């Protein structure tokens, strides 16, 4: 899992009143792991050795 | 911040050899909570009180 579970579940109650299903957390994980592999594309194609916030297109 | 720090930066650098810089954290934890607060709009609009997989539009 590479989202902060609590955090998700706490932003999502405080600003919505809403709960949060656990397919919520595996869809919002999952995409952070496509823009990390994105990121890695985008930044070796650069020649870097460092992924960089203009490397997480959003 | 919304993101597993240690596991993304696990996940960059095991996948792609590549270092992780502090902003890309950044963005990825922003990104997150666009997608949650976009899904508590989805969410609410359709009656619901949880946030579901098919709320997260990615």
């Amino acid at each position: 899992v590479l989202v902060v579970t609590s955090k998700v579940k706490k932003l999502i109650k405080e600003k919505g009143q809403m709960n949060t299903s656990a397919e919520t957390i595996d869809v919002l994980s999952k995409a952070i792991e496509q823009l990390c592999l994105k990121g890695v594309e985008s930044a070796k194609a650069d020649g870097r050795k460092t992924v960089m916030a203009r490397d997480i297109v959003i």
